[PDB]
């Protein structure tokens, strides 16, 4: 229901938490300004796959970007304290107003590989997905 630009970070080790430093974690994309970079990372929980037989097989988390006024949450506001949801601003941007971002329509536009500044340093135990 709800389309991300970017690929998603998936969990692979237990107990480590989704996080990242005070002005990192928004993915890097060409077109976008730095201004633009707000936003929040948003928890796909309880996951699993219906096997052939019917084993019921549990997978860990896999979170995906949205832009600040965008996706799941739209109505939050920066900050606002929501289990799954995790806030991330480059320090340019102004973290009170909404994206300038439309959600991305995949009739028209496929999501993005997620890369990130050099230098931002992940979350241990969770992998990016697509490199």
């Amino acid at each position: 229901p709800h389309y991300s630009w970017f690929s998603g970070i998936t969990q692979f080790q237990k107990g480590k938490e989704f996080q990242f430093a005070e002005g990192q974690g928004v993915p890097i994309a060409n077109g976008i300004p730095a201004s633009e970079q707000k936003g929040y990372w948003y928890r796909h929980n309880r996951r699993s796959f219906k096997t052939p037989d019917g084993q019921q097989k549990q997978l860990l988390p896999r979170w995906y970007f949205y832009y600040l006024g965008t996706g799941p949450h739209a109505g939050a506001s920066y900050g606002d304290s929501i289990e799954g949801v995790f806030w991330v601003a480059n320090s340019q941007a102004d973290t009170n107003t909404r994206s300038d971002i439309v959600e991305r329509d995949p009739s028209s536009h496929e999501a993005i590989p997620t890369r990130f500044a050099p230098g931002t340093v992940l979350p241990q135990g969770f992998y990016v997905e697509g490199s």
